[PDB]
């Protein structure tokens, strides 16, 4: 299955964090990286008292079940010093969000796929479009068309 994973970081040297995350993602069992996006510098969504983010996206081929993939992405966040604050949308060393897990629709307590807010976020859609321009969502929408409709600002390279 092709999983598309969003990467974000705005603490503790985001470029190093993203590079470390990519290495670690490739080391996940029964999985391998297919494609990686460019790195983008994006202003924070949410509270404005935090640094700009490095955002990227990666396509990962995996034979893991989705929740087992989640266990592994969460482990990588923790290995990279992720600390979860009280405030929503606050800063973090590393954030790995499963945007899509093949064409699956998943609704559980731990996991919602497609990622619940991705269609509203240029910092998720643009890096995804760079690596999967032909992508169609489980609901039948084309990524290319969602981008056309929303006309989100284009991103700047990190
Ligand atoms: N598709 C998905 N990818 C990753 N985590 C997901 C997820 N769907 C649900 N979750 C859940 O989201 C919980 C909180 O994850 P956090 O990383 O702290 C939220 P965040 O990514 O900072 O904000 P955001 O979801 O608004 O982007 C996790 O413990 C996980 O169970
Ligand atoms: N620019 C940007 N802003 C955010 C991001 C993110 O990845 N990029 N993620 C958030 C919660 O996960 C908080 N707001
Ligand atoms: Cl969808
Ligand atoms: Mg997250
Ligand atoms: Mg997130």
């Amino acid at each position: 299955t092709v999983a598309y994973i969003a990467i974000g970081s705005n603490l503790a040297s985001p470029l190093e964090q993203v590079n470390a995350a990519l290495k670690a993602l490739g080391d996940i069992p029964e999985s391998h990286i297919l494609t990686v996006s460019s790195f983008y510098r994006t202003p924070p969504l949410g509270p404005q008292d935090q640094p700009d983010y490095l955002n990227a996206a990666v396509a990962l081929e995996t034979s893991l079940a989705p929740e087992e993939l989640l266990n592994h992405t969460q482990r990588i966040e923790l290995q990279q010093g992720r600390v979860r604050k009280a405030e929503r949308w606050g800063p973090r060393t590393l954030d790995l969000d499963i945007m899509l897990f093949g064409n699956e629709v998943i609704n559980t307590e731990r996991l919602t796929v497609p990622a619940y807010d991705m269609k509203n976020r240029g910092f998720m859609l643009w890096p995804l479009f760079e690596i999967a321009p032909e992508l169609v969502f489980p609901d039948g929408e084309m990524l290319r068309q969602i981008l056309h409709t929303r006309a989100f600002d284009k991103l700047n390279k990190w």
